[PDB]
C-alpha cells in the first residue's frame, strides 16, 4: 500500500557538528531513474525507478568434501540459488525498512566517553593520517564489484581497476566533488546474499584511504581484536574471564539497521578530532554527511516487472564499506561501556579511568569487541546489577536485543566454555603440556564458509587450506579437508592476491606453534586435538560416513590434482 514516511525530528547533540544532507542532485541523477516512485516502504523515500535486469562453490574444496555433503546437510549448517528480487524487495522491506530510534536522553554521556577514547588515543599514538598506496593495496578486496556507476569502464572487478592505476585520478575527482557538497558517485549500489550496499569503487577506495587508519589504534586497545587471528581469541576470552568470573555476551538484532545519524554525528565528531589536518577532518566530516543521508539502489518485481528503485533514508550503516568494522567496533565499545558505566553507577569523574582500564586490561571489568558482536566480563556481584537493567539504556537507544524479550534480563556466563564471540565457543586443547583455548563452531559452517566464494578459484582454495590448517587443526575432519586442499592445490600460486605469518606454501608446524605457544611446542604431534569423546554436536561425528571418506581422499586428492606440482599433505596425519 502506497506509504509517505514522517520521519521523527532529528537529535541536536550540543557540542558536535551536524550531518547536514550534502546536494544529491548529481549523484541522484547518475542513477538513470526513469519512473515517479511508488512508494511502498515505511522508513525509507523512495525517489524514482527504473526499469531494469533481474540481478557457485569453489570446484576444488567442494568435490573434497562431496561424500560428506548428506551428513553436513542433515546433522549440521550447510545449507545448500540467486535470490529473486520480489524475495530482495521482501527482506530490505523486513529488516532495513526500519526507522533508527534517534531521539534519547544519551547523546551527551556517549559524547563524553568518545571523547574520552580519542583524547587517550591522541595522548598515547598521535593523529591518523589518510593510508599511503601501500597500505590501501594490502586492504582491497581484489574481488569487489565496481559499481552501476562504474561499470561503463569494463574493469571487471577492484583488482583489475586498482592495477590499472586510473583510480590515482578518481580518487582526487571524488574528493573534489565531495568537498564541493555536490558528490559524484554517492550512492549506494546493493546485491544479496542480507543485503550488501557499496558505493562504486572509486568511492569505496577514498573511504579506504581517509578512514582506514581507525584500524590502528583498535590494534593498540585491549577490548579490540583488530589484527590478530582466530586462534588468539579463546586465550583473550580466558584471559578475561579470569580477571572477573561472569560473562554476558548479547548480539542486536540486525545492528547496522540499527545505528542512527545522532550515533553518526558523534562517530564523526571522534574521527575528525583524530584527523591528522584540517582537511582531513573536512573529508572524514563531508564522509558522515555521505553516511548519515544514505541513498541507495535495491531490486523489486512488480507484475513480472523488474525496477531498480532509488530509496533515502537517514542513518544506519553500510555493510559493504571498508572503515565500517572499525566504526562498528568503536560504537560497540563505546555505547556498551556507557550502559555499563551508567548501570553499575562508576561516577562520571571515574570514566577516563575506566576507559584506560579497559583499554589496558587491568582491574576487574573488561571488554572484547569486533564489529556488532562484544562480550562484557564483570565480576558476579556487578553482572548481576548488569543484568537487571543495563538493557533498559540499550533499548532506549533501539539497539534491542536479538532472540529475547524486550526486558528479558541478561543471561550470566560462569563457564568459559560457554561464551560465544565472533560465532565461535572456546575449547581447552593441550599443546605439548600447555593449554590454550581453540575455537569451535559447526563444522557445517565452518566447512561452507571453505567452500563458497581460474587459477584464482585454485589460489582461493588454496588460502582457505591453510586457514582451515591454522585456525582448526584441533577439529580432526577440518585438520584433514585442510590437509587435502593443501594436496590437491598447486604450488607457487599468489596466494597475497587474495595472514601473512603463515600465508606460505611451505607451511609448517613450527609456524603453527609460533603463533599459538611462541614455540615452545613443536612437531606435528604437539598440534592438540580435542578429546574424542566430545566429536558430536557442532562437530562431525566420527562414524562410518566420516571414515569412509577419509578412506577414499588420497584417491580423489589424485583425481582432482591436475598439471601442477603438487605435495602430499595427508601423511601428516592418519
Ligand atoms: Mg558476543
Amino acid at each position: 500500500e502506497r506509504i509517505t514516511p514522517e520521519w521523527t525530528a532529528e537529535a541536536v547533540i550540543e557540542g558536535c557538528a551536524p550531518l547536514t544532507p550534502l546536494n544529491m542532485t548529481r549523484s541522484i541523477a547518475e542513477m538513470h531513474m526513469e519512473y515517479p516512485p511508488l512508494g511502498i516502504t515505511r522508513f525509507f523515500k523512495e525517489l524514482g525507478y527504473k526499469i531494469a535486469k533481474k540481478k557457485r562453490k569453489n570446484r576444488f574444496v567442494g568435490q573434497l568434501i562431496e561424500p560428506l555433503r548428506r551428513v553436513l546437510e542433515r546433522h549440521h549448517l550447510f545449507g545448500a540459488t540467486s535470490t529473486t528480487p520480489r524475495a530482495v524487495f521482501n527482506m530490505f522491506r523486513s529488516k532495513v525498512d526500519r526507522a533508527p530510534v534517534e531521539l534519547h536522553s544519551h547523546y551527551p554521556g556517549l559524547k563524553k566517553m568518545y571523547d574520552i577514547l580519542a583524547d587517550l588515543w591522541l595522548e598515547r599514538y598521535g593523529s591518523m593520517k589518510r593510508l599511503t598506496e601501500e597500505e590501501m593495496a594490502s586492504a582491497i578486496n581484489r574481488r569487489g564489484a565496481m559499481g552501476y556507476q562504474m561499470d561503463n569502464r569494463n574493469y571487471g572487478d577492484l583488482g583489475a581497476y586498482w592495477d590499472s592505476g586510473d583510480w590515482r585520478q578518481d580518487v582526487n575527482t571524488f574528493k573534489r566533488a565531495l568537498l564541493s557538497g555536490t558528490p559524484t558517485h554517492a550512492v549506494y549500489n546493493t546485491t544479496a546474499k542480507r543485503i550488501i550496499q557499496y558505493l562504486p569503487a572509486d568511492a569505496r577506495l577514498y573511504e579506504l584511504k581517509v578512514l582506514g587508519g581507525l584500524h590502528k589504534y583498535l590494534e593498540k586497545c585491549g577490548w579490540s581484536v583488530a589484527g590478530q587471528g582466530l586462534y588468539k581469541y579463546g586465550d583473550r576470552v580466558k584471559k578475561s574471564m579470569d580477571a572477573t568470573g561472569a560473562a554476558i555476551s548479547e548480539d542486536v538484532a540486525g545492528w547496522d539497521t540499527k545505528i542512527s545519524k545522532g550515533l553518526l554525528t558523534l562517530e564523526s565528531h571522534m574521527f575528525t578530532k583524530l584527523a591528522e589536518d584540517e582537511e582531513m577532518a573536512r573529508e572524514i566530516h563531508h564522509l558522515y554527511r555521505l553516511y548519515a543521508d544514505p541513498h541507495m539502489v535495491v531490486q523489486r518485481e512488480i507484475e513480472g516487472e523488474v525496477h531498480d528503485v532509488l530509496l533515502r533514508g537517514r542513518g544506519q550503516v553500510s555493510s559493504g564499506r571498508q572503515p565500517t568494522y572499525a566504526a562498528n567496533t568503536i560504537t560497540n565499545f563505546i555505547t556498551t561501556t556507557y550502559g555499563m558505566a551508567v548501570t553499575l553507577g562508576i561516577p562520571e569523574a571515574d570514566w577516563p579511568r575506566l576507559i584506560r582500564d579497559l583499554t589496558d586490561e587491568r582491574g576487574n571489568r573488561r571488554l572484547l569487541v569486533s564489529g556488532d558482536d562484544k562480550v562484557l566480563f564483570l565480576r558476579g556481584d556487578e553482572a548481576r546489577v548488569y543484568a537487571s537493567s543495563a538493557y533498559r539504556i540499550s533499548n532506549d537507544m533501539g539497539l534491542v536485543r536479538k532472540d529475547m524479550a524486550l526486558e528479558q534480563e541478561s543471561e550470566i556466563i560462569v563457564d568459559v566454555k560457554e561464551i560465544s564471540f565472533c560465532s565461535h565457543r572456546y575449547w581447552p586443547v593441550k599443546y605439548g603440556n600447555e593449554i590454550h583455548y581453540m575455537p569451535v563452531r559447526d563444522v557445517g559452517e565452518i566447512f561452507a564458509k571453505a567452500t563458497m566464494a581460474d587459477m584464482t578459484q585454485e589460489a582461493w582454495a588454496r588460502v582457505q587450506g591453510l586457514n582451515m590448517l591454522v585456525n582448526y587443526h584441533h577439529i580432526p575432519e577440518c585438520r584433514m579437508l585442510a590437509l587435502a586442499i593443501l594436496s590437491v592445490t598447486r604450488i607457487g600460486l599468489n596466494l597475497k592476491g587474495i595472514s601473512t605469518e603463515w600465508l606460505r606454501d611451505d607451511l609448517a608446524p613450527d609456524t603453527i606453534h609460533a603463533l599459538i605457544t611462541e614455540g615452545r611446542t613443536s612437531g606435528w604431534d604437539q598440534l592438540g586435538y580435542v578429546d574424542f569423546k566430545d566429536r558430536k554436536g557442532i562437530l562431525l561425528r566420527p562414524d562410518t560416513n566420516y571414515k569412509n571418506w577419509r578412506r577414499d581422499l588420497p584417491e580423489k586428492v589424485r583425481q582432482l590434482r591436475e598439471d601442477g606440482q603438487y605435495k602430499d599433505w595427508l601423511q601428516k596425519m592418519a
